[PDB]
């Protein structure tokens, strides 16, 4: 039929997406590494009880005890022979020595008797008129056990810490063996199997522009922003001939590894992850609809020049085979037997990879320090109350 | 050659996919906020270990010790004296006090002397006969901190509360400082710099039929159903118009927010987004051989074309050109020189947006309630055994 | 115009990706589960504050306090009718009881008397010359709460166990009641209301040849290796057929179920999650321009073939309509009025789903291990200093 009506005109248009800017790029990286191997760190503690009473009387002023829970923790010479002797070292314990056998509570005593473990009791009575009555009684504990060295810059120089679960950084060297000592306990750590890199080497980030950079190492993901040092825990990273703003750094929060994530929180992060989810839903189902439709303009455009090329439908089917159309739509089938120009400009889809992502807990629950505690505890645990062992 | 068979009859079939009812709009919420800044909460502790002795001798049935630790929790007002002075006032401390002396133990003290900082002693001694002996060792402490107020609906109002470590939510009001005392401790919190807003506003949601509405605000993504209030810490959120069933909300649980999440569980979460990624890349790899598949067809096809057009080619290069196909592959080139129609209906790809997530970590682990912890473990660590001043 | 210039030869080259082996299969597995449900654990706990003195001067060596701190936990009866009865029984509380009365110190008490809550006092007194002093406080304590039984494989064979805050593993067996007891602590496990099966059935799994096996099922995504057993706390799972390596099996770390997370391991999976992101936004977005070029070339080439076909457009519209081009782009328009053959392979888009995740907490923050806490907690409150109570 159809008419002398001409109702356009009209012009194809071009689909035409909203650009954007992200690719994934190779950045050069100056990277300070550490690691740490075996056991390189031994705790030890040590305490004496020590009642000292005299019995002279109601009258006498100097009736009465005098008691003292005197720490004596070990010596770096003391703590390395424990540690290989796998036995802690003490003087004698004395239960309810009175008179002359008294005075073991001011001898200056030799640290002989070895122990696997060792807790003391509150000992203490003041039965022995006219005497002094003296009770000794002794505590110690050793543990050998693994230490994860940290990373931190503080005048823009990377230097190796061990933090401690209160939050202090106990400054570590890589040469010499470092000890300290806080009241009953003595920390050694030996800086063998440890290891501090600096390395010139590559990241795998993706660049996108609000340009930011976000960048994966091992099992740390993290922002390199331009000129300005991103300290991890156990790895820093500069950009190659970038000069880093001396301090103000990107470090990691002494706090984010000494505090607990609430459960509230990963539930979050599973509700961020479902909301994601839904995005990723919708755009994949949008393309999927985008090839529904292509297949469909594909399909007509392919009976129109299909009733002219009778050869079309089989070079598109790989078949060797000619066509005819009986109708609009349906045909029938028979048989019998450089440079490249590439029209699309399609790319390698990047596919994302499946992500190592560490989980290390909260320094708390590290083995000494849970050992440390418990420790305490245990003290805490046997001065309840005193003990009459008379 | 070909035939006259004609083994049909086929049909182009078009590519349909299973369709899906999801889509991102806007919802329109009525949203109670809240937001804290500055040193808001004061917390402040004070006690008395006073040991009172008689020494009468064996017989009299008055000689002994009477001990006793008086906890003497600060008034609001001297609460706020101390925090703007930054100093816990006290009362005297007294050792080895005897005969008239020990009098002080049963004077009604000035809280004049201020501190720093103060631990107690446990002193005890009862070596004066005939005579009382009175110890009194004070102490107080004060930290000044940021506590984050947050929101609970019961009876369908959304109130203001301060959670505790032990769960339990303290009343909070906007305009007068609230103060309370448990034992030792006085806690005082001002609602100045304090906001608790009701705002009509949207939010950008998922809906898609099972229809779930999966929503985001701040920091924040949660499940928005119709006709109930979704309270989170620090945020609710209503439907605007809709009529909240008065009680039965959607609330967070108080137990994940003092309540840390193990190792295991965030462990878990990155197992479920392995395995998220791994659905991602099939489908993304199978859209990826889909464009192939397309590029055949769109390459044969486009040979088909070509032989009849010999200004296709140049057209679809943007190149000014024509063709000569010497092959039914190869060919040759040379080149010398209203209203839109929309076949595609391609629409705005969405793509995923970075997702601010906060984590905040337990209550126990906040700045205020780790003083309290603290304290309680000093006066613990100090009171192990009585010590003799005399 | 045109050339004898004939500047090829040039050949259309078809798009190809790099293949991915990936697929989504059901995997057949043997599973072993187990559930709980109810009230089925029974915590108790008891104990005696025993101060036993004598006065018969300074001389006497008799004079002196005898004190102790006696455990007695519940029996597995005991415990039982506790736990119906909704009250811990206990003995006689004894202040200041002298003389013939003290010997009530050393009578084989009868529990008799029963207590919503009970807590001792640190009672002491030695002030009745010639005579015995003696005090008696009790304590005890009860907790019904809903413990989790967890499953544990050694030696191939899965077992069910009970999981303790320091990491012991608690044999649990599903008919008779479990009871066991730890100083003052007494804890009663029943089976009833707890279902351990063992299933044949199917995993829904990502199959990808590095072939791993990605699988998931209630809440629990976990790698599922060949001829090996994989358990996690409530559920393992073994292939169907295959031959476990009797030992060596993959197993969840109990640790990882006693120790909380960081703040900082939540914040690195939320880098993790951005940075996957980045990836996702990077390939839709090229799918995207993929697409875009399509709709180009498409346009170009309909534009061609429409010349010819002047029904083409009409069919490629779904309209009824013929063209007429008085441009080489711009046209009119003007309107009145078997076996299947599949040109592109398009298979079903996989539309990831949304992720249910477990998230459970630590150990110690279950109900019945911080009521056994919080017990230990008060007891060392209230023994730290003696109260005279004569
Ligand atoms: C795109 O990125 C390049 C660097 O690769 C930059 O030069 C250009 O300005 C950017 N353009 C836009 C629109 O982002
Ligand atoms: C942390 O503990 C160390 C060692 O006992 C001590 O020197 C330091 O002052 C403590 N710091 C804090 C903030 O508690
Ligand atoms: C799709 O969503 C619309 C609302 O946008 C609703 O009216 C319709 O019933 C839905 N259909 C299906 C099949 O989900
Ligand atoms: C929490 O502590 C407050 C203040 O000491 C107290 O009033 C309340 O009873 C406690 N609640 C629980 C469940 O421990
Ligand atoms: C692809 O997977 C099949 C099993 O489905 C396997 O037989 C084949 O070897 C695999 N090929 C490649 C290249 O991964
Ligand atoms: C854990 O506690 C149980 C019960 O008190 C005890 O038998 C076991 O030895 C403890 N184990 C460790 C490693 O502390």
């Amino acid at each position: 039929c159809n008419k002398a009506q001409q109702q356009g005109p009209y012009t194809l248009v071009d689909y035409q997406e909203k650009p954007l800017n992200i690719s994934r790029i190779q950045i050069k990286v100056v990277k300070t590494s550490v690691a740490t191997k075996g056991l390189n760190f031994h705790i030890g503690y040590r305490a004496v009880w020590r009642g000292y009473c005299y019995n002279g009387g109601s009258l006498d002023k100097n009736t009465g005890c005098y008691n003292d829970l005197i720490p004596k923790s070990p010596t770096e010479s003391e703590l390395r022979t424990w540690s290989k002797s796998q036995k802690c070292c003490t003087g004698p314990d004395a239960v309810d020595a009175w008179g002359s056998d008294a005075r073991i509570c001011w001898a200056e005593w030799k640290m002989e008797l070895c122990h696997t473990a060792k807790e003391l009791k509150k000992y203490s009575n003041n039965n022995h008129f006219a005497y002094h009555t003296c009770n000794l009684s002794w505590r110690c504990g050793l543990k050998s056990t693994h230490i994860e060295v940290r990373l931190q810059a503080s005048g823009g120089l990377v230097s190796m810490v061990a933090v401690m679960p209160n939050g202090t950084l106990i400054p570590i060297e890589g040469t010499r063996p470092t000890y300290w000592t806080e009241d009953s306990f003595a920390y050694l750590y030996d800086p063998a199997g440890t290891e501090k890199k600096t390395e010139s080497t590559f990241l795998w980030c993706f660049k996108e522009h609000i340009f930011n950079y976000y960048c994966r190492d091992n099992g740390y993901y993290f922002e390199l922003p331009a000129n300005r040092l991103v300290c991890l825990p156990t790895s820093c990273y500069k950009r190659e001939g970038a000069i880093v703003n001396t301090m103000h750094p990107n470090t990691w929060k002494v706090s984010e590894k000494l505090h607990s994530a609430s459960q509230f929180d990963v539930n979050n992060v599973v509700h961020s992850l479902v909301y994601e989810t839904e995005g990723l839903r919708l755009a994949l189902s949008q393309l999927d609809h985008r090839f529904a439709t292509l297949s469909r303009l594909f399909n007509r455009l392919t009976q129109s020049l299909a009733k002219i090329d009778d050869r079309l439908l089989g070079t598109l089917l790989g078949q060797d085979v000619s066509s005819k159309f009986i109708s609009p739509t349906k045909f029938m089938l028979s048989p019998c037997l450089s440079q490249p120009v590439d029209l699309y400009s399609f790319k390698e889809l990047w596919l994302p990879q499946l992500l190592d992502v560490n989980v290390k807990g909260v320094v708390a629950d590290e083995e000494g320090w849970s050992f440390v505690a418990q420790s305490k505890q245990a003290l805490i645990d046997t001065m309840t109350y005193t003990k009459n062992g008379g």
